[PDB]
């Protein structure tokens, strides 16, 4: 192994539903009371304190076990460019990765971008959410394509504006969500996600190298493969179905929730994302 990196004292998150710590809730909310047409409540009832989970996201166990702060963007729906899979939100804001870089960047006045906070990107996962539930026309191959362009794009634009400091999550095993697997989209999601996770870390180490940048790339692959392959050791029990089902319709949770993999048919339990956060920590000292 290599040195561990410095240590974090701040973080700003970017990233859709598997970091999101409120504002899918906060801006649905404001949606709703400006009858914005077509707006829903996100994420809903059967959620904790606004998070697409019964639980802290895995940025926030991360921001704990680093003991830094957190300055979370990350909106649920989000996609790596400008939009969200909630095709309504658009003509309010542009909550995908492009627009919540784009609103932090406005939202320091010209004060600077504080060169030692970790710059945290998370998503992929809607690009190809969007693409399956409404047909999307692109190959997933170039579908893939565009997600890492956009992703480098977004880490080279927030690297102009002064970030040194990133870690950049993989695409997640989307093959084994419990909503692909319903949709019978197996193959479709493991070739998408294989397309993103070889490319993704070598645009962003040729990024690294160029512009002078910390950038840690984490395996989110990797990780559940092991946590799937020996579920035992991690007092996880059920794999595949989810511990809230939503669909078609909510029915009532499980008893047992911290043996669960998945909260809902997308979404992690807040057991597999304290997992999650503290992997994503292994790389930094405390
Ligand atoms: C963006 C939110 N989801 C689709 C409806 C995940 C793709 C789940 C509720």
């Amino acid at each position: 192994t290599s040195p561990l990196l410095a240590p974090v004292r701040q973080i700003h998150a970017f990233g859709d539903s598997y970091s999101d710590n409120g504002e899918s809730q906060r801006l649905t909310r404001e949606m709703l009371a400006k009858g914005i047409a077509g707006a829903q409540a996100l994420p809903g009832e059967v959620y904790w304190q606004g998070r697409w989970s019964n639980g802290p996201t895995a940025v926030e166990v991360l921001a704990r076990q680093l003991g830094a702060q957190l300055a979370d963007h990350a909106v649920g729906g989000a996609k790596s460019g400008a939009d969200n899979y909630y095709g309504w939100m658009s003509a309010y804001r542009h909550t995908g990765l492009a627009g919540q870089v784009d609103a932090y960047l406005a939202t320091l006045d010209g004060k600077p971008v504080d060169g030692q906070a970790l710059h945290f990107i998370f998503v992929s996962a809607n690009d190809f959410f969007e693409h399956e539930d409404f047909a999307g026309e692109q190959p997933l191959e170039q579908l893939a394509g565009s997600s890492v362009a956009n992703i480098r794009a977004a880490v080279q634009r927030l690297g102009e504006a002064g970030a040194r400091r990133f870690l950049v999550v993989s695409s997640t095993d989307l093959s084994v969500v419990p909503a692909v697997v319903a949709g019978n989209r197996v193959e479709r999601a493991q070739r998408y996600l294989q397309a993103v996770n070889a490319s993704l870390p070598i645009q962003l180490a040729a990024l690294r190298k160029t512009r002078g940048l910390e950038l840690s790339w984490f395996d989110h692959l990797t990780f559940s493969r092991h946590l799937r392959r020996n579920p035992a050791r991690y007092g996880l029990v059920e794999l595949d179905a989810p511990c809230q089902p939503t669909q078609p319709s909510v029915r009532p949770a499980c008893a047992n929730p911290d043996q669960y993999y998945f909260w809902d048919e997308w979404h992690p339990t807040r057991r597999v994302h304290q997992l999650a956060g503290e992997a994503m920590a292994a790389r930094y000292a405390r």
